[PDB]
């Protein structure tokens, strides 16, 4: 006996290992990662 699907925090971040209760909260977070261009003073 159950009303219906009881999904909870189905989304997560593998990059770091976080968990969000919404696809948005995640997509917004994952951002903190991306944005790392190669062009830099420490090429090697
Ligand atoms: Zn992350």
């Amino acid at each position: 006996g159950s009303s219906g699907s009881s999904g909870e925090k189905p989304y997560g971040c593998n990059e770091c290992g976080k968990d969000f209760s919404s696809k948005s909260y995640l997509i917004v977070h994952q951002r903190i990662h991306t944005g790392e261009k190669l062009s830099g003073p420490s090429s090697g």
